DNA sequence: TGGAACCCAATGTTCT
DNA sequence: AAGAACATTGGGTTCC
């Protein structure tokens, strides 16, 4: 396809195992490598689009996980 | 306690009892015009920590708590 | 009390 | 591809 599977913006290729845009790529890396201690102000089902993806990092990080992102995807595609 | 984010207040600002962070947010919201979109259901929880998540919902309840720049 | 000017945390792009 | 590090935004406290 051509759209990020997390936020629907224009994907820039496959990162951490998932067709995503560049903003979701570095968001995930940051969330996964530090704490991801986020709280949703809604009911854990926020809509995450190009502009709203900024509102709710809890729900953004859940959609990254749901789309299959994982740090070791490179090492894992091998074998 | 902030009538908006229920943190605790520095005093009465723009017509309402609010925290300092809500003071500046409002001034900025009203002046800068931006158009904000809620990502939930137009009823987000607005508290000390979750404030920053939905400026649409934050700004809406500033308005509804009575905030207004001409409080003269 | 209202506002300026900080300062920092979080985002998204560049990297020639 | 991954990821440092740059640029910028939006935000809260300090100060005047
Ligand atoms: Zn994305
Ligand atoms: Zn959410
Ligand atoms: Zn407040
Ligand atoms: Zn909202």
């Amino acid at each position: 396809s051509h759209m990020c599977l997390v936020c629907s913006d224009e994907a820039s290729g496959c990162h951490y195992g998932v067709l995503t845009c560049g903003s979701c790529k570095v968001f995930f890396k940051r969330a996964v490598e530090g704490q991801h201690n986020y709280l949703c102000a809604g009911r854990n089902d926020c809509i995450i689009d190009k502009i709203r993806r900024k509102n709710c990092p809890a729900c953004r990080y859940r959609k990254c996980l749901q789309a299959g992102m994982n740090l070791e995807a490179r090492k894992t595609k091998k074998k």
